[PDB]
């Protein structure tokens, strides 16, 4: 089998994806966040604390012939953005783009914490890390990609992520026209439930690549691209008035600058991030001072690969025994 489905930014900034998700029957259409960071597929629902619920589509398993309480089954997760939800969980028959899992984990929301409150766009998450993530106690689940494994074509899927457009995620094929040139593969350990690989090193611009390993996370569910100090600095050089500012969390430059691009290393080959993907836009409405894409790690403990990284990329997550990563230009 396979499955295919467009995946769409949320707003003007590329701030995050969703996703149309078939949960339930007769199916109840959610879009959610695919993120490749974490393990848990949970969506709002009819059991969300009402007052934290503000236009979001719910899931209701009361409604679904094919739901099935999870007995005594709790989730409970705290994101590195310092965002969190908890609640029960159903098993139901869950779709992606045509793809159907029967008996997925569906972890429906009791609590949601602030800003998933504030953003109606987002109806949930789809987790799809490594399983060993996953926080249901007493009886940890596996997430949709664990579950449909066996059944694709070939065990993998694929991320196309839009610059400001839509783009896809692909299960179970690797679409040979959505790319250019070959894809390079690059090892992955699984040691922390993440799709962890080693950079090879960067460029800032026209500059000389610096031959350098950075070890870090492919992440779909984060914004940004996290990379240590060092490298942070170097980059921010380059563009005039750039500076760090504690007040705003980052770094922050003129508005009126043209961004360098940022290429980063997958073994031999370069993955190049035009500078336009660096634009955050304005810190706060009417500003002259504009948000960087790329920020810091120090604060974190992990460097991220995240949206603005890999949308400048074809990339293929390999979930075969042993696990790679796959980068293509496109």
């Amino acid at each position: 089998s396979t499955g295919s489905a467009t995946t769409t930014p949320i707003d003007s900034l590329d701030d995050a994806y969703i996703t149309p998700v078939q949960i339930g029957t007769p199916a109840q259409t959610l879009n959610l966040d695919f993120d490749t960071g974490s393990s848990d597929l949970w969506v709002f629902s009819s059991e969300t604390t009402a007052s934290e619920v503000d236009g979001q589509t719910i899931y209701t398993p009361s409604k679904s012939t094919t739901a099935k309480l999870l007995s005594g089954a709790t989730w409970s997760i705290s994101y590195g953005d310092g965002s969190s939800s908890s609640g029960d969980v159903y098993t139901d028959t869950v779709s992606v783009g045509g793809l159907t899992v029967t008996g997925q984990a569906v972890e429906s929301a009791k609590k949601v914490s602030s800003s998933f409150t504030e953003d109606s766009t987002i109806d949930g998450l789809l987790g799809l890390a490594f399983s060993t993530l996953n926080t249901v106690s007493p009886t940890q689940q596996k997430t949709f990609f664990d579950n449909a494994k066996a059944s694709l074509d070939s065990p993998v899927f694929t991320a196309d992520l839009g610059y400001h457009a839509p783009g896809t995620y692909n299960f179970g094929f690797i679409d040979t026209t959505a790319y250019t040139g070959s894809i390079t593969y690059t090892a992955v350990s699984t040691k922390q439930g993440f799709w962890e690989w080693t950079s090879t090193g960067y460029a800032v611009g026209s500059g000389t690549f610096k031959s350098t390993s950075i070890d870090g996370i492919a992440d779909t569910g984060t914004t940004l691209l996290y990379l240590p100090a060092t490298v942070v600095s170097a980059y921010w050089a380059q563009v005039s008035g750039a500076k760090s500012s504690s007040s705003v969390g980052g770094y922050v430059f003129p508005c009126s600058a043209t961004l360098p691009s940022f290429t980063f290393g997958v073994g031999s080959a370069r993955i190049v991030i035009p500078g336009d993907y660096i634009d955050f836009g304005p810190i706060s409405t009417g500003s002259s001072s504009c948000f960087g894409g790329i920020q810091s790690s120090a604060g974190i403990g992990i460097n991220i690969f995240g949206d603005v990284a890999l949308k400048a990329a074809f990339v293929v997550f390999n979930g075969a025994t042993t696990p790679t990563l796959g980068f293509a230009s496109k």
